[PDB]
């Protein structure tokens, strides 16, 4: 109950929050239901509508007008946001060319340039070209501030989860909001966008950016409006707060539109429907330069229009049903649309078991619009795990597509054309980002980027400190005229050794053995010299990654590549090689089948063994540095060292043999050179951080050699491909990816044909940025180029799509 029955006289969307049962006037009230019986009267005044008329102007201020055309408004603050076009002979933003803005113009008193950030829902990427002619503010703010082609959202591509990652700067497994729609376990509450429950604070983690601002102590403007407020009140009231005394004015301001993603819904991305709401938008963004250039404070703040995902064609008749797969269909509870979720209807229920219904989902109809994973199983890049609102088994759904459990979910629980939510890669879930302002450059286009990387930027622009986040400080450093951030590498936490040969072969008992006894004064000393790296120019192209960890490990160079091999893990934590255009592939030697080699600079205490290999009748083995890409029969002994291997599952081995043996030369052919660096990843609780040594769910049988849950690899080049990767002048070209080392491939639905139908499109699907390597090895790579650290910070964010 609230004493709804005092007012909001002088308090109109006052900044903050009064306590209860005293009435409100902010922007939550309509929500809270809790206004002062006024608030709409005095609050959202509507009479003579948002525009100055000819016969408006110098008139007597009548105080029920939404807003003024009166002499005293300037002051006031409430003009109409083209008062000065009509009753002044000034002409409006868009009109004006465009200027450089070296410095900024701001008035006195105003300490930090503002930040308006001007959020769209549903604004897909390609409306920038597509919908140019009827946008022209829009336009204006993209060609003459800085802008990038597109901004890749999170996972999923809704709403929800898009602002308050734009707001954070995390990831929504990290922040809580995983869906629009949510089940929480432990609260047994359901979080929905229709209803109260929503407004809860449990279920929001993290810090906001306008709590980072708070904290810090500089002011800011609600980022929720209720969706009742029209667009043209919302515009009013910043303009309003932006003419307040400078103790009391905010320096961080939000404006929200639930258009185009409103229309998109009902009419597709682009129905004939679409071209009126992206004209109202751009009206909208009129009225704020407008209103901005009235107050003097076109030249002083930074404008972020940003939008949260795109819109892709989505139909009733484009619907898979769980129905058709599974038979105990009604044990199930799907959260259904662009992605699945699926959880048991009961927890009183020990009967359920996620292993059959993911098994009666995979690969049952040769069009199946779907694909089911165990959620640890989801491509790394989607950091979409570690959570415990995200159910176990989760559904990626195909674009254009929806999933639903029964039938009669979607004609009883057609009406739209549109959707999104779908893998964050899709090209049609893009959207937009341009930055205008003098902190921002002039005309400048940048790369996409994704927006988990907002927040520090937005944090710069207004000399704030970041709360710990998702983004790489310094990856965007390329969008600001002036910068304020600085970043440095992280310092190296453990050196490495370098052994020398230390072991006679009689001292290994590791059950291995390799048919080499099949052996100069020239080249004695060249493979000694190689042991001590010498072709280490060659191989290791960006200096050695540094190991941000507490831990013991071993540089071991060789003719063909270098490891930094871990006396903990047992193994290679990373194996760097250079392959250039010309490198020849050649195969593994009948008599070198089997063969596995001790490594006479490791002892054997801190070797794995041939024995525990043979003994696991699930798990085999493969080698880092790949024997097929030795330069010499002679190098080639080197790839088959105790210390070169790494378990895998014989279903891994063939994604693994197909990569090492076809696709790293066709990328070299391709690439004009790559140099490779793979390795292990342990992430057993997947929460996309490296797993310590006590986390490791797996070994191989009978022994202390642990079992990775992935294998990395990074493919660096010259982004100039006329030169070779290993003399390359300039900017890198970098791909990587993060395979899951499965003992099956039902991932891959034609996995029984040839290599050649399916593993290249598995490694697309599990594409991944350096930087997910790195959370996930603890490692730091690219220490040692020519390039400055702001654009290696930018190359280790990249994410290679193959979207086209
Ligand atoms: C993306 O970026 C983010 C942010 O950087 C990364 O996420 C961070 O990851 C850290 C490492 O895993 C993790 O550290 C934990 O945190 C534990 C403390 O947990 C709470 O406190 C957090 C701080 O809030 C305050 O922040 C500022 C200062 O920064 C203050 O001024 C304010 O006062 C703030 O309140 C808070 O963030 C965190 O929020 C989570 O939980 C909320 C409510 O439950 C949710 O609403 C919210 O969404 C967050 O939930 C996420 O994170 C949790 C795990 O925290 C996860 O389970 C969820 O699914 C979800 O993803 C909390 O409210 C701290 O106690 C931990 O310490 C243990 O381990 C260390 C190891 O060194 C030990 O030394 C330590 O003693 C302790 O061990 C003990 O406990 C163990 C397990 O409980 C037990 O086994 C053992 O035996 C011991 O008893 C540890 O430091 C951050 O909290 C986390 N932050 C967030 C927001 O997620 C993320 O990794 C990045 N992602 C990638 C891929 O890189
Ligand atoms: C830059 S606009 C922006 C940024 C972040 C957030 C939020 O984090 C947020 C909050 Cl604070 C409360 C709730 Cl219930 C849900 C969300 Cl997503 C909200 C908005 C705007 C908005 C969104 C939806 C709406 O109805 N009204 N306004
Ligand atoms: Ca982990
Ligand atoms: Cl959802
Ligand atoms: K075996
Ligand atoms: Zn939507």
């Amino acid at each position: 109950w609230t004493a709804t029955s005092g007012s909001c006289k002088g308090r109109c969307f006052e900044l903050q929050e009064v306590g209860p049962p005293d009435c409100r006037c902010d922007n939550l009230c309509k929500s809270y239901s809790s206004c002062c019986h006024d608030f709409d009267e005095l609050c959202l005044k509507t009479a003579r509508g948002w525009e100055c008329t000819k016969d408006r102007c110098g008139e007597v201020r009548n105080e029920e007008n939404a807003c003024h055309c009166s002499e005293d408004c300037l002051s006031r603050g409430d003009c109409c946001t083209n008062y000065q076009v009509v009753c002044k002979g000034e002409s409006h933003w868009v009109d004006d060319d465009c200027e450089e803005i070296k410095v900024p113009e701001c008035p006195a008193g105003f300490v930090r340039p503002p930040l308006i950030i001007f959020s769209v829902d549903g604004f897909r990427a390609s409306y920038m070209k597509k919908g140019s002619k009827v946008m022209p503010n829009i336009e204006k703010l993209r060609s003459c501030g800085t802008h990038a082609p597109y901004m890749r959202p999170v996972y999923p591509t809704k709403t929800f989860p898009n602002l308050y990652t734009l707001a954070t700067g995390l990831y929504p497994e990290s922040h809580g909001i995983v869906g629009n729609s949510m089940y929480d376990p432990v609260f047994d509450a359901s979080f929905h966008l229709r209803g109260r429950e929503k407004f809860n604070h449990r279920w929001w983690g993290g810090q906001p950016l306008w709590i980072t601002a708070t904290k810090q102590g500089v002011r800011a403007g609600t980022f929720f409006w209720s969706v009742s407020i029209p667009h043209e009140r919302r515009i009013l009231t910043i303009l309003q707060w932006l003419s307040l005394p400078d103790n009391e004015r905010p320096s961080v301001y939000a404006f929200y539109s639930e258009q185009p993603d409103f229309s998109g819904h009902k009419y597709g991305p682009f129905g004939p429907e679409m071209t009126n709401p992206l004209r109202e938008i751009d009206k909208t963004v009129g009225q704020l330069m407008d209103g901005l250039k009235q107050l003097r404070l076109h030249r002083c703040v930074n404008v972020i229009f940003v939008g949260d995902h795109g819109m892709e064609d989505v139909t009733c008749d484009r619907t898979e049903f769980l129905s058709n797969y599974l038979t105990n269909v009604d044990d199930i509870t799907l959260v259904p649309g662009t992605l699945g979720r699926i959880r048991a209807k009961s927890i009183n229920n020990s009967k359920y078991d996620p292993k059959t219904i993911i098994a009666a989902l995979t690969c049952k109809k040769p069009d199946q619009h779907f694909k089911p994973y165990m959620k640890q199983h989801l491509p790394k890049r989607l950091h979409y795990a570690n959570n415990r609102r995200i159910e176990d088994i989760h559904l990626l759904v195909d674009r254009r597509w929806h999933v639903a459990r029964k039938p009669l979910d979607v004609y009883k629980k057609c009406f739209f054309q549109g959707d999104h939510g779908f893998d964050n890669k899709v090209n049609s879930m893009q959207t937009v980002f341009v930055g205008y302002g003098p902190t921002f450059k002039y005309r400048t286009k940048v790369p996409p980027f994704e927006n988990i990387e907002l927040y520090n930027v937005m944090c710069d622009l207004l000399g704030l400190k970041p709360a710990p986040n998702n983004g790489t400080h310094g990856s965007l450093n390329h969008l600001l005229r002036t910068n304020t951030f600085r970043p440095t590498m992280p310092d190296e936490v453990s050196r490495p050794n370098y052994p020398g040969i230390m072991y006679l072969q009689s001292e290994f008992d590791l059950g291995c053995t390799c048919d080499d006894k099949v052996e100069n004064k020239l080249e004695e000393l060249n493979k000694r010299l190689h042991t001590k790296g010498s072709t280490k120019e060659r191989h290791l192209l960006y200096g050695r990654p540094a190991v941000l960890y507490r831990t013991s490990y071993d540089i071991l160079y060789h003719t063909d590549f270098e490891s930094g091999y871990s006396e903990i893990f047992l193994m290679p934590l990373w194996t760097s090689y250079t392959i250039s255009k010309q490198a020849e592939v050649s195969s593994i030697p009948e008599h070198l089948t089997n063969c596995v080699r001790p490594d006479v600079r490791v002892s054997p205490g801190f070797s794995q063994n041939c024995l525990a290999y043979k003994n696991d009748k699930q798990m085999s083995y493969g080698f880092l540095f790949p024997p097929y890409l030795s330069s010499s029969p002679e190098a080639k002994y080197d790839a088959f060292l105790v210390t070169n291997m790494v378990p895998m599952y014989p279903a891994f081995k063939r994604v693994w043999a197909y990569f090492q043996r076809v696709l790293v030369k066709k990328y070299a052919s391709e690439r004009n050179g790559v140099n490779v660096i793979s390795g292990p990843i342990f992430d057993y609780n997947y929460d996309g951080l490296r797993d310590t040594e006590d986390e490791i769910k797996q070994y191989v049988e009978g022994s202390s050699i642990p079992v990775p849950t992935h294998y990395y690899s990074i493919i660096t080049s010259c982004l100039d491909f006329t030169q070779p990767a290993d003399k390359c002048d300039g900017p890198l070209s970098v791909s990587s990816f993060i395979l899951p080392h499965r003992p099956d491939n039902d991932e891959s639905c034609n996995s029984s044909e040839d290599e050649s139908k399916w593993v290249e499109e598995l490694m697309k699907m599990h594409t991944a940025r350096v930087r997910d390597i790195e959370h996930l090895t603890g490692l730091d790579f690219y220490r040692k180029t020519s390039r400055s650290y702001s654009e290696i910070l930018t190359l280790k964010t990249y994410l290679h799509t193959y979207e086209s």
